[PDB]
């Protein structure tokens, strides 16, 4: 029996991807870079703020000082934060609040393994903070997804190994991160996007305690 569930935020608990996309595209336009389109943005799922900026600069082979790099990330983040000011418990994806309740009632540990430094703010606005035993801080890990680091940190933060855990994710990078951490992935989306070798649910309402348990068995 698994002892913990490690949650991606964007794409599982809710999804603010549209707002991240709008903010990055607006930044890119401001600094003269073309090619920040929806296809390009798909690649930024699960990827750190700093890595995402670097990918965007790479499109135009643009060079910036370390200090300009910081200013640009801040500018985009300030814009993204403005865009998520109305997030509320209404934004929680279907099945998620009940899963958290059930996990908690059954003494299963709950950890956030999000690349977003806006993670704690979002969980607060959704009234979910109380379910989380720990939040892996993305500013303390060495790498973006698909590195396993964030999942390894989330599991260790609640006193268990990743191999004793289930990771829920919506992105390729995140699925790969879970795999490489040693945790059991259950993807949400399409087997085309996330793999044939793993259990995939079509949407978050299929994330139930009884479904997790049954998958932890096969
Ligand atoms: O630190 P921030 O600027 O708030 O966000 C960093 C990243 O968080 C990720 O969240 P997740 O891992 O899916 O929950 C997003 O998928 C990604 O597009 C974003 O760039
Ligand atoms: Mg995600």
């Amino acid at each position: 029996m698994f002892k913990a569930v490690l949650f991606d935020l964007n794409g599982v608990i809710t999804d603010t991807a549209e707002y991240h996309f709008r903010a990055w595209k607006a930044l890119a336009e401001e600094i003269g870079i073309n090619g920040v389109d929806r296809q390009f943005n798909e690649q930024l799922k699960g990827v750190s703020r700093e890595d995402s900026l670097q990918k965007i600069l790479d499109l135009a082979d643009k060079k910036v000082s370390a200090e300009e790099f910081k200013e640009l990330a801040k500018r985009k983040n300030d814009n993204y934060v403005k865009m998520i000011q109305d997030v509320s418990p209404a934004d929680v994806y279907p099945g998620i609040l009940q899963l958290l309740k059930d996990l908690r009632s059954n003494k299963i540990k709950i950890a956030l393994a999000s690349a977003s430094k806006n993670g704690p703010f979002l969980l607060e606005r959704m009234n979910l903070t109380g379910y989380f035993d720990a939040i892996a801080d993305p500013a303390e890990v060495a790498a973006s997804k698909p590195a396993p680091d964030i999942f390894i940190a989330a599991a260790h933060a609640v006193g268990v190994a990743p191999s004793e855990s289930i990771g829920l994710e919506d992105s390729q990078a995140g699925i790969q991160a879970i795999k490489d951490s040693g945790a059991l992935p259950i993807g949400v989306g399409r087997p085309e996007d996330l793999g044939d070798d793993i259990v995939i649910v079509p949407d978050t309402s299929h994330y139930t305690l009884e479904f997790l348990k049954e998958v932890w068995l096969q």
